[PDB]
C-alpha cells in the first residue's frame, strides 16, 4: 500500500548521501523538510508530502537505501515542527498541506 | 555572472511549468514562483547557490522567459512573486 506521506531518519549521514537528497526534483512533493539534528552524531530529520502516493521501495529509491522510513502520523505542520526542532535546516520545499 | 534573478513567463506551457518544477533542490538557496491571472503570468524569483549568467539560467528556467539580475531583498523579493497568492514553486529560504 503507497501513502503520500512519509517521515525518515538517516543517522551519520554521508555527504553523498547528503547530495542524492538535495538533487531531488522540488516537483516530487507538495512538502519536504530535512533537518539536521545533533556534534556528538548527526542525524537527518525528514518529512517527505509527495505528490503521488508513493511505495517503500520508491521511497528508498528517492531519499537513500540507509535510511529508516516509515508512513508519517500527524498534520504536515505538526512533523515541520518535529524536523525543525534544532533549527538546521537542510531542506524546505513546498507548503504543508492539510 | 550573478547569484541572484527574477524572471517572468507570459502564458507558460504545462511542459515549461513542470520543466521549472523539475529543477533540482539543491540549485537554490531561495526560489520562488508564483502564478498571476485573462492572460496568466508565471513571476519568479531564483537566488542560486553558484553564481550563474544568463545563458546558465535560461538552459534551466527556460528560453522564452524573461530574465534579469534581481534587485530588493530577498523578502521583497518574495512579496513581490506572492502578491497574487497563487504559489507554484517555494524551495530553499530567503537568505541575508
Amino acid at each position: 500500500q503507497p501513502h503520500k506521506r512519509w517521515v525518515f531518519t538517516l543517522n551519520n549521514p554521508s555527504e553523498d548521501e547528503r547530495k542524492k537528497i538535495r538533487d531531488l526534483p522540488i516537483s516530487l512533493f507538495d512538502y519536504f523538510i530535512v533537518g539536521e539534528e545533533g556534534g556528538r552524531t548527526p542525524h537527518l530529520q525528514g518529512f517527505a508530502n509527495f505528490v503521488k502516493k508513493q511505495t517503500f521501495n520508491k521511497v528508498k529509491w528517492y531519499l537513500g537505501a540507509r535510511c529508516h522510513i516509515e508512513k508519517a502520523k500527524g498534520t504536515d505542520q505538526q512533523n515541520k515542527e518535529y524536523c525543525s526542532k534544532e533549527g538546521n535546516l537542510l531542506i524546505e520545499c513546498g507548503a504543508p498541506r492539510s
